[PDB]
């Protein structure tokens, strides 16, 4: 049952014993591996057409409360026993329960630590957790979100944070942020199918306009937020521009790069995932860290279905875009990534390159092997999208599995 | 909807369902509880040499399935000829414990093993494999001749041709034919007294075995190894490939004049020789196969892996890059130029080579061909996406289903 895990660069072997604590199934079976699939249809987080089975809920809740008491080393303490009894009395009478703020803080940090696709987990213990479960309206949601962005941005010296809105409840609508990130650029279907802006955001852009936003016409128009309180239409909120830190892109030696008029925002803030702690589900719990430079330079600017800028930059570079074998894509991608690093560095905004980040992730794997006997990791997401085998994680076998607390995908609210 | 894995392409937003995986009758290393997809050698395909034949029923089940695939492929399933072949195979197993393939069956089988290889990006070529039948081989000397003829056919003065040479199958009460080398052409790895390795560090063990068996070692960075060839129940015998049969390409760069001075080179012919070819339960323990290179394999993996030639820093220093900080992207810049020199050099030498952009575009066509032909394609995303510029290629954006279909190429334990 326990996997032998090899590092092919160093020749070292470890055994993952943490995976036996996984209680939830992924999509692979012995007859076929589906590890490269991006989204589930089983791992998701089905609405509440009535509360979960109480035996299922209290099973997850007791395991979480046990995780917490172990975490502060007061396992078996009277507090531990008294807490377990409170949670059980609550689920027996009401079909649900509530977490103490200290439990919430531990849970959100553990969800990050457990996220198999995140290469930045060496930071997992340094997470600012904002409790927003005292929130009864979309306008209040907006205030908490602005305060999050202000904290996390910190004038360019970014700090990881999460804001947790009230949990799901059976027979009642969810709190939701419709946006997939707190800061994203509009995507406008221009006449002829083609898109101005970020093609990934055409649908959310359209929803914003249909909910009364007056659209811009630029390539980098920051989107308004669509926030929804239970069983209400989402409400539109424009972020105050002074809250949204952006970095114009320039290259340290190619004069013309700046003329491309590229920019990116500083704060990566994922806002449409579900945070699951002890069987409780937080449908609105936006979290933010800082960027790995390849995410901007390679995926967001160079993906064919995104800004797709490779050929423009290659032409500016005078490269031979006529045959694959000139490696024009590869050369242009490196300079684009270099421009991102130089530019963030120049602006004094937190950024980490993919070599530094994967070196730290290897340190994190070693830390975790000692602390818990393993670390769930999804190779396809941990290895960067350029220069894969040039980083140490490529040569490291990994084991993927789901531990709780967890961040999960959930259906779009529309 | 369909009770099969749903597969998405995120660049194009298209969906397919893989029904082919329902034919898999050999399990992988994953469970609903945890994915082991990134492990390089799962103990599954792998084969711990069974002292004697297969269980008659196990072997018969695999043989029947294979013969059924064969008659389906020529469109005669359920036919008189098909029934008779199943009877003959059953009778031969009952009387001898094993059976033998017709020539056309071996050819079908060998092509199907390549088509079925989930880690191979070059599978659009699968129908154009040249199958050399060497099942009459009876000595190590004869194995060497067969291998020299393969190498000459396959290399073809630089216009490479895919080929496989199949030596006699494993048999009850008899040792195996084995090629000890992992490729027909490999460079030596020599352990230094100070602990470094000169040459290819991946090949220290095979290099020391060649020496232990009588080879007189060189001490260069790119010394072609001799072959250690083993006929049933004999010690391996050593053969030196005549140099004129081993085509090599000295590496230069199109604009960086100093690159040629580094004295780097690579061989033209990638020819895997230590895998097991399995067809209908029969095991061809010696069945070397060869194609042509994808340039990243040479330029990125063989020259720049930290546990291989590890040349990145040296080239980066020559390019005057800042190797003392990660954010200069010195590794990335050097890697791009090493891969460009590999493509340029092979192109200049008129030696077949394919860049990773062209290879992955053709693999996307292969996937579309196979969706129609078989309802899916087993594919191992971590091996199909190239080791540089991964998301710059179409395959990155394609979700993949990985599973084991037979006929198959499998790992097998080293002969020593
Ligand atoms: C501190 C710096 C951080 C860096 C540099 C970083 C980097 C990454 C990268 C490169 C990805 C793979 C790409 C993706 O899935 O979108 C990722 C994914 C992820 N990260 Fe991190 N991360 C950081 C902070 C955070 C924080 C603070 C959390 C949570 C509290 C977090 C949770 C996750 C999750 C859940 C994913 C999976 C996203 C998905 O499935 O779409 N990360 N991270
Ligand atoms: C025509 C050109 C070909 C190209 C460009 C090519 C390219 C590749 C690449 C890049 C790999 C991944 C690296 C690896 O797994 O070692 C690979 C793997 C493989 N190829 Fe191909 N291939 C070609 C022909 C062949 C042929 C002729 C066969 C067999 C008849 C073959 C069978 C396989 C197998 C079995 C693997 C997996 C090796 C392993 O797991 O160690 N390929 N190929
Ligand atoms: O840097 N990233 O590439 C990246 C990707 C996805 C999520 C996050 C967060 Br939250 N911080 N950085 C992230
Ligand atoms: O070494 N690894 O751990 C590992 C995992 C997945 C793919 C590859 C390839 Br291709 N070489 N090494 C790999
Ligand atoms: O090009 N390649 O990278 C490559 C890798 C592994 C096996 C083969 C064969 Br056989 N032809 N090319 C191959
Ligand atoms: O698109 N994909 O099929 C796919 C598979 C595996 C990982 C990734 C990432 Br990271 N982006 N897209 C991916
Ligand atoms: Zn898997």
């Amino acid at each position: 049952k326990f996997p032998r895990v090899k590092n092919w660069e160093l020749g070292s072997i470890t055994y993952d014993t943490l995976c036996a604590q996984s209680q939830q199934d992924g999509p692979c079976t012995p007859r076929r591996c589906l590890g490269s699939l991006v989204l589930p249809r089983k791992l998701q987080t089905r609405p509440s057409p009535g509360p979960p089975p109480a035996e299922q809920l209290l099973s997850q809740a007791r395991d979480f409360i046990n995780q917490y008491y172990s975490s502060i080393k007061r396992s078996g303490s009277q507090a531990h026993e008294e807490r377990l009894q409170e949670v059980e009395a609550e689920v027996a009478s009401t079909g649900t329960y509530h977490l103490r703020e200290s439990e919430l803080v531990f849970g959100a940090k553990q969800a990050w630590r457990n996220a198999p696709r995140c290469v930045g987990r060496i930071q997992w213990g340094k997470l600012q957790v904002f409790d927003a479960r005292d929130c009864s309206s979309a306008q209040e949601m907006f205030t908490y979100i602005c305060n999050h962005i202000k904290y996390a941005t910190n004038r360019g010296n970014l700090r990881s944070a999460i804001t947790v809105f009230p949990q799901r409840a059976p027979g009642r609508g969810d709190f939701r942020i419709w946006n997939s990130q707190l800061v994203r650029y509009a995507g406008y279907r221009q006449q002829d199918g083609s898109v101005r802006g970020d093609p990934a955001n055409v649908e959310i852009t359209e929803l914003c306009i249909q909910h009364g936003w007056t659209p811009g016409n630029g390539r980098f128009d920051v989107l308004p937020l669509l926030l929804q309180a239970p069983d209400e239409a989402p409400e539109l909120f424009v972020l105050p521009p002074e809250l949204v830190l952006e970095v114009p892109l320039e290259h340290p030696t190619l004069e013309w790069f700046a003329a491309l008029g590229l920019r990116w925002y500083a704060l990566p803030a994922v806002s449409n995932m579900l945070l699951e702690i002890g069987g409780l589900e937080f449908s609105a719990a936006p979290f933010s860290g800082w960027y790995m430079s390849t995410e901007i330079g390679t995926r967001n600017l160079c993906d064919p279905h995104r800004y797709n800028i490779l050929e423009d930059v290659a032409v500016c570079m005078d490269l031979d875009t006529r045959t694959t074998s000139s490696l024009w894509k590869d050369k242009a991608a490196v300079e684009i990534n270099l421009a991102v690093l130089h530019s963030f560095q120049l602006a004094k905004v937190t950024i980490v390159d993919h070599h530094a980040a994967t070196v730290s992730f290897m340190k994190h794997l070693d830390n975790e092997q000692k602390a818990r006997g393993g670390c769930p990791a999804d190779w396809a997401w941990i290895v960067p999208p350029i220069s894969g085998s040039l980083t140490p994680v490529f040569h490291q076998e990994m084991v993927n599995y789901i531990l709780s607390p967890a961040f999960r995908y959930q259906p779009d609210p529309w």
